[PDB]
């Protein structure tokens, strides 16, 4: 029984990253109430979730996870909260075949994906299959409903709630292969320094926490507000499409539309036959991410990321992929 | 769909007094999921309830409880929100005051039970689920009856379970007291919190009630005994408040130890013993405290002679006949 910790959360007063840790692992495990469950996230939700009981909840979903052979050389994840639903183009899944393009390797993590689908990768890929592609291809996707079977526990009242809750940006925070560094979108501005203090927390060594004018990534169309961990310290900052060297398109320039219609769209970038302001938004985020491996000129990596784009040399690793 | 209502509340945002009764309307027929109407209670808990919310869902309530044949005359209701966290002196109280002539429709709700009067009352021999016909014969002849809030609010099952599965105090607390089927034009009420009294009048105002005193003591949802007792009187339309001490009603103060219960058969002899002028003087005092209160909203103003006519019925030991009088109806 966690009552007490109920009582105090209905006290708008936060949990200790133990309490919250030992919270969700009961909820992950289907142990509370629809009621408890819905007093416990709306309570968190009106108070305002803290770095320790994010990193809490995370911890929890973490330790029910499924095994995944972790490497030891550096790599990173590259994924967004989802939030907005104007049904923009997605963004980090090309970001992440052009970065494993230059040698960056990439562990990129989501739950419900439809793109790789559409690509012909399956989402179903043992562990041991996605660490060969990691270790061969620089990429690979962990499907969170394959590593995390207790996240379908709080679907029902997440969605008789239609609100937002602490489980949209858990998500991005429980990669199985416990990444050392992640490039990570959020859903409001508010959320980036929270975010990228939970994940000091959680253990990671370089990352930057991002939103910008609306949208969980490096935004193309406007400022983008940062957060860096580094060195054991986090850094707030905002860039610029400029700071890339790069011009500013308008958020319309992004418009997405039918599943079928945005696999094209992927497929066209991908080989260096897309719309500019696409390749402009993905090298904006590539070139961030591979600021976590030590590449400081923001400028130099987007303008190499639009060389790499232009290649289409990304798109067969596409093809690649879904061989494994 | 009251989802716009929810997102409000999420946000921390008041609801009107039609929004909530919107809201309650939907919940007492049971349209809302466990999940939804577990958000709006929390929710509502963590802001504090406004007089508006309360008057609005205790008015949907209302408006869904089963008739009653209401007298003209004037009667009232004596009663507490509960969540304080002692023994039960409102339902001693409804015997006493009915025995020094106040007319008393008593409504409660289940505690599943233990020290609630419900729970007390069924132990004395008394039916919960009298019809209405025979209570409104048993206020008439007999200057008490009890209402069953499960008999009158057939929708609480709607809302029982989860309220059974948080164990916390909720807005239902505050709304319990409000929502007695007879609508009287009086009412003494006990609440958990003091910040809850003024709000409680105001709501009160509004459901239509002429007189009637919202009172907290020393953490106690009643008149103490033991400490101040902060009091909002609704009268003519309007409000005030102040403060009484047992002294106002020439009683001695005693600890709030003394009014400590024990097991449901315990309690339900403390009562007995009570009402049979075989009891505590503690429990004496603090019956005639509350019983002193309620006359005055009935004309009575003059608390010292009400509680010492209080006093006087307990030790004669009437007030339990009355019990036994009930019981055979």
């Amino acid at each position: 029984t966690h009552q007490p910790i109920l009582e105090k959360l209905f006290k708008s007063q936060s949990m200790t990253q133990e309490e919250s840790h030992q919270l969700f692992a009961a909820i992950v495990r289907g142990e509370l109430e629809d009621s408890q469950l819905a007093a416990a996230l709306i309570s968190m939700k009106m108070r305002g979730e803290r770095p320790e009981e994010i990193a809490g909840a995370a911890s929890a979903l973490l330790a029910d996870a499924q095994p995944f052979p972790r490497p030891d050389y550096d790599f990173a994840d590259i994924v967004g909260t989802g939030g907005d639903g104007t049904n923009s183009i997605n963004i980090s899944t090309a970001s992440a075949f052009v970065a494993a393009s230059c040698g960056a390797k990439v562990a990129k993590h989501g739950n419900r994906c439809d793109l790789l689908q559409a690509f012909g990768i399956r989402l179903d890929m043992s562990a041991e299959d996605s660490r060969q592609a990691l270790d061969d291809l620089n990429v690979c996707f962990l499907f969170a409903p394959q590593y995390h079977t207790g996240f379908r526990h709080a679907m029902p009242v997440r969605q008789q709630l239609k609100t937002r809750t602490i489980f949209n940006v858990l998500g991005p925070l429980i990669n199985p292969a416990r990444p050392p560094k992640a490039l990570i979108g959020v859903y409001s501005p508010e959320l980036v320094l929270p975010i990228a203090q939970a994940l000091k927390v959680l253990g990671y060594k370089n990352a930057a926490v991002v939103h910008g004018g609306g949208m969980d990534e490096v935004a193309i169309h406007t400022p983008t507000q940062v957060a860096e961990l580094n060195n054991g310290e986090i850094e707030s900052y905002q860039l610029s499409p400029q700071d890339f060297g790069l011009q500013s398109y308008s958020l319309n320039a992004l418009q997405g539309g039918t599943p079928e219609e945005n696999r094209d769209i992927l497929a066209r970038l991908l080989q260096g036959k897309g719309d500019a302001a696409h390749a402009r938004q993905v090298a904006a985020n590539v070139a961030l991410l591979l600021k976590l491996f030590g590449q400081d000129n923001l400028r130099h990596n987007a303008q190499l990321a639009l060389e790499t784009i232009r290649s289409g040399t990304a798109f067969e690793r596409v093809t690649a992929l879904a061989a494994r």
